[PDB]
């Protein structure tokens, strides 16, 4: 059975941090720490009042200037990890029930005879980074596939959840395809948002909790707007007609050629910015070259466009769609098209009734990865 290699979505690895920082917004936030500690999934670090200390150091600070991000003065953030698995099985080491991501997953190839750190390896990353600032880890996936291949005898099969899927794609992209023929075995795409979500919208203006129901949305706002992954996510017109209005008030719509004023209105014109930096950085042209299995959610109502009666500062109604829950079917589709582009087989697998997350620990799910690296 070939060597896997699992790539995780937005959210989906822990990650680590040190502090010395100059000054602080509140004195009960540390100044200092002697070593690294989980700043993600750390649910201690996101109480009300502590949180502020939490997004001080977890935001990415954008420099108009150089185009790019950089962390807070005196704090250094570190990805734990690379190349093991126990860092996007669980978000919260201190943790099993909260937090369980890709460790159902892993559990089964266990049980199918893989093992942890060898022929079954993570490649965690910084998530609130876009392809674009890391550079380093796309370095580190190349030899890591590479060594694989030595070691286990053969081509690699990648498996991708949600964003992870986009960061797989964009490396691809990168890889001279005689490299792809002999390192890759196939593609296993799970939930990917090829051409954005719609709910970023939502997210960007009025900030979004639903994972997190104890921590306002105005506060949660501020770190979902620091990480430029958000703003990569927002609708692409490759899947959306210009014309489609996502969000609408009683004065003015937006639709995806709104961008600009839209930052401006909500009062982050560096998201802007950020995507114009992040919005061609995947060819939606280029395929990926290699065996694609696209796995998608349906008949889950999902975020499709949002009436503010107060705007941004008031929650919307929603208006739902198809999809998985977070990511439209629309976007999700976008994998069919490059069947005309490339000669390697794309496999289309719909998953009635499958949501987003539950996806990755779901019986339907395994038993077609089982399939892929397994055989008949
Ligand atoms: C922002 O970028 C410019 C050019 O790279 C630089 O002059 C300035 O110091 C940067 N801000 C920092 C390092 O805080
Ligand atoms: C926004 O678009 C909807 C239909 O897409 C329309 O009913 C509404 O009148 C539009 N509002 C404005 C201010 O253009
Ligand atoms: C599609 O959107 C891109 C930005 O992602 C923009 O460059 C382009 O003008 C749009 N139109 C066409 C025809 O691609
Ligand atoms: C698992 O996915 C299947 C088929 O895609 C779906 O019918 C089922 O509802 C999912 N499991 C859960 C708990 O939703």
């Amino acid at each position: 059975h070939p060597p896997v290699v699992l790539v995780p979505g937005d959210l989906g690895n822990q990650l680590e941090a040190k502090l010395d920082k100059p000054t602080v917004v509140h004195y009960l936030c540390s100044k200092k720490t002697e070593s690294y500690f989980t700043i993600w999934l750390n649910l201690e670090l996101l109480l009300p009042v502590i949180i502020d200390c939490w997004i001080d150091n977890i935001r990415l600070v954008y420099n108009k200037t150089s185009r790019a991000t950089q962390f807070p003065d005196g704090v250094d953030v570190r990805v734990p990890g690379f190349g093991k698995t126990f860092s996007l099985e669980f978000l919260d080491p201190s943790k099993s029930s909260v937090g369980s991501y890709f460790h159902t997953m892993v559990e089964s190839l266990v049980g199918w005879g893989y093992t942890r750190g060898e022929d079954v390896r993570g490649a965690p990353y910084d998530w609130r980074r876009a392809p674009n600032e890391n550079g380093p880890y796309f370095l580190a996936l190349r030899e890591m596939i590479e060594e694989m291949y030595q070691l286990y005898g053969g081509p690699v099969v990648l498996v991708a959840h949600s964003m992870g899927n986009m960061y797989t794609l964009y490396f691809l992209q990168r890889q001279p395809q005689a490299w792809k023929d002999k390192y890759i075995r196939a593609f296993v795409s799970l939930g990917a948002p090829w051409g954005g979500v719609a709910k970023t919208l939502r997210v960007l203006a009025s900030g979004d909790n639903n994972r997190i129901p104890v921590i306002g949305p105005l506060k949660i706002r501020e770190q979902q707007r620091s990480a430029v992954s958000t703003s990569w996510l927002l609708p692409y017109n490759y899947t959306w007609s210009p014309e489609k209005v996502f969000v609408q008030t009683p004065t003015i719509n937006y639709t995806l050629r709104d961008y600009r004023k839209f930052f401006q209105d909500i009062g982050f014109e560096d998201g802007w910015l950020m995507r114009q930096d992040t919005e061609g950085l995947v060819e939606a042209t280029m395929p990926p070259g290699v065996q694609l299995h696209c796995l998608y959610g349906t008949g889950v109502p999902t975020p499709d466009s949002f009436y503010y009666e107060s705007f941004p500062d008031r929650d919307p109604k929603i208006c739902f769609g198809d999809g998985d829950g977070t990511v439209n079917l629309k976007s999700a589709l976008q994998c069919q098209a490059w069947q005309s582009r490339q000669e390697h087989q794309v496999l289309l697998q719909e998953l009635p009734g499958s949501e987003h997350i539950e996806m990755l620990a779901n019986a339907t799910t395994l038993a077609y990865l089982k399939r892929v690296l397994l055989g008949p």
